[PDB]
């Protein structure tokens, strides 16, 4: 297991996004959502001069799984997946930016809700949770499992957990006081008002 701290300025973000009192929660699940859909939309594009890539796996979907048992909310996507160098160094440079923009505007009055047009929309994961694990498998890439809790660090590992084939699964372990959205009928109600006319199936499991 390695571990690595965020840059100064996610970590600040991090900071921001645990320690402000903003009620609308619910719009990091449309966050991920939306993320979910990128990474579809590029191994959809990506397959179309090479069908190959699609060995690992033909269908492009988003699976919502709640588990009251675990106090846990997973997304699953068959996206592209993230490479190790996405997780450690790539993706966060992107952020960097991102993140900076994205203070300025909450400065001039934006509120946190905007935080996708930011391209930082992941962090609002933490809104509503104590602990994010995201595991990720790209093609030609071996499967990883990156978690934090915040506090300025994140790990990596390779993810000796069931394969995936292809895409990415976030685990958000929710806060105590968070678990409305383990709700079918919570989870439904946001899906419906946020994520309406994403271009790919999301099924909602339900509780056993
Ligand atoms: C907006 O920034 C983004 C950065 C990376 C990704 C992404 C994911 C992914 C990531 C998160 Cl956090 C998620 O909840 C769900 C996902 O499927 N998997 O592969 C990816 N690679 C790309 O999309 C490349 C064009 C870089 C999506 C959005």
């Amino acid at each position: 297991v390695e571990t690595f701290a965020f840059q100064a300025e996610i970590a600040q973000l991090m900071s921001l996004i645990i320690n402000t009192f903003y009620s609308n929660k619910e719009i990091f699940l449309r966050e991920l959502i939306s993320n979910s859909s990128d990474a579809l939309d590029k191994i959809r594009y990506e397959s179309l001069t090479d069908p190959s890539k699609l060995d690992s796996g033909k269908e492009l979907h988003i699976n919502l799984i709640p588990n009251k048992q675990d106090r846990t909310l997973t997304i699953v996507d068959t996206g592209i997946g993230m490479t190790k160098a996405d997780l450690i160094n790539n993706l966060g440079t992107i952020a960097k930016s991102g993140t900076k923009a994205f203070m300025e505007a909450l400065q001039a009055g934006a509120d946190i809700s905007m935080i996708g047009q930011f391209g930082v929309g992941f962090y609002s994961a933490y809104l509503v949770a104590e602990k994010v694990t995201v595991i990720t498998k790209h093609n030609d890439d071996e499967q990883y499992a990156w978690e934090s809790s915040a506090g300025g660090s994140f790990t990596v590992r390779t993810d000796t957990g069931e394969p995936m084939g292809r895409g990415t699964k976030v685990i958000l372990h929710l806060k105590e006081d968070q678990t409305e959205y383990l709700e079918e009928r919570r989870i439904k109600e946001i899906v419906k008002k946020h994520s309406q006319f994403i271009g790919y199936p999301i099924t909602l499991f339900v509780e056993k």
